[PDB]
């Protein structure tokens, strides 16, 4: 029952090599509908995630589907798929599909499918007001089964939805929103092969925490970063959710972040700011300052961050004490050597809240850095 419908198709010349800019950001919507339905320019990217970990930190599943020309030589729109299981295994690939289908239906969900020449695919379904998401994993020789992503707020989503351009962005044309709040997850796959014996292993997540992302931009990542930390987490109560940017030399160096805290389901800060309308601080915390936490393989040293949220009539705020506990994903992203770059995925630790608690819970979080100056 589509009434919207995109569907784009590498063999095809859905990719056109100068800029395109995106429809218009629809106020109080998820924007789940593609922002470049028709084409894509080889600058632009769309990016819709979905991320799980367990209650205790052991097990981490997460799935991020892209539109955008980065896999087209590879043969079509990448898919990227990681996992982590408790004795530390972890399994990761980079998955490509020649067809990205999305579609809004009459009854107002939203349907995406990146489809393979071989019949695999990665499904996703999300309810109309977006309380609920579903996908479907069909990969042959890689991965089945199933993840959902469950809102119970007695807020609706609806109600937190950015209201403006600057509450949807990172910085101008950067859209990353996460529409869908604090979410109960599960899990249920299975994967063909696993860890160095390549043997099949199952993965099960009940009852678990996680979270949404739904980005776009017409601006390419190096013209507006070179590194970025992005996490969502459950501590006590409280559920939070950031992306921090910082800036490449394209922008002169500024930083940039989304954030999001709810307290049982009810939002109380909203910041597109850093310090320096809530705003956010984000320090790198270095392995000669804090006994706890694993650095990352790169040149990026650090064992872990301190996230504050600020508020213009809060006296102290939320802080929030952030340690990487266990390694998901680590791949460099320049040549080695003394500053040779990389990205790598956590199962943070996190402790803190506002001045007097000490909540404690975990996150799924991964830092990224670019060898562009």
């Amino acid at each position: 029952e589509p009434t919207s419908s995109s569907s784009l198709d590498i063999t095809s010349n859905c990719i056109i090599e100068t800029p395109l800019q995106p429809s218009d950001f629809l106020p109080k919507s998820a924007n789940l509908f593609p922002k470049f339905p028709e084409r894509i320019s080889v600058d632009s990217w769309e990016l819709w995630e979905f991320d799980t970990f367990d209650t205790n930190g052991s097990v981490a599943f997460g799935c991020s589907l892209y539109r955008d020309a980065r896999g087209v030589e590879q043969g079509g729109f990448h898919a990227e798929v990681n996992a982590l299981w408790p004795d530390g295994t972890h399994w990761g690939e980079t998955l490509y599909f020649a067809v990205s289908e999305v579609v809004e239906n009459s009854d107002g969900t939203t349907g995406g499918k990146w489809l393979s020449k071989d019949g695999g695919s990665i499904t996703f379904h999300i309810a109309s007001d977006y309380t609920a998401a579903a996908l479907d994993f069909n990969v042959p020789g890689k991965v089945s089964g199933t993840m959902e992503l469950r809102n119970h707020a007695n807020v609706s989503p609806t109600s937190n939805l950015p209201a403006s351009d600057a509450e949807a962005q990172l910085c101008p044309g950067v859209y990353y929103t996460f529409p869908m709040g604090p979410v109960a997850t599960s899990v249920t796959a299975t994967f063909s092969s696993v860890g160095a014996n390549g043997e099949s292993r199952e993965l099960f997540i009940s009852s678990g925490y996680g979270g949404m992302v739904r980005g776009w931009s017409a601006r390419p990542w190096p013209t507006f970063m070179n590194d970025a930390y992005y996490v969502v987490a459950q501590v006590g109560p409280y559920m939070l959710q950031i992306l921090r940017t910082l800036g490449s030399v394209f922008v002169q160096h500024k930083p940039f972040a989304v954030a999001r805290l709810y307290l049982d389901g009810s939002l109380v800060s909203a910041a597109n700011t850093v310090v320096g309308g809530d705003a956010v601080r984000l320090t790198k915390v270095q392995p000669d300052e804090k006994s706890q936490g694993l650095s990352g393989k790169f040149r990026d040293g650090n064992v872990g961050y301190v996230l504050e949220f600020a508020k213009k009539d809060s006296e102290h705020g939320w802080t929030f004490q952030i340690s990487h506990k266990r390694a998901v994903w680590s791949e460099p992203t320049s040549a080695p050597g003394p500053d040779g770059t990389g990205k790598s995925g956590w199962i943070e630790a996190i402790s803190g809240g506002a001045k007097g608690e000490n909540y404690e819970g975990h996150g799924f979080g991964g830092q990224l850095q670019i060898p562009v100056p």
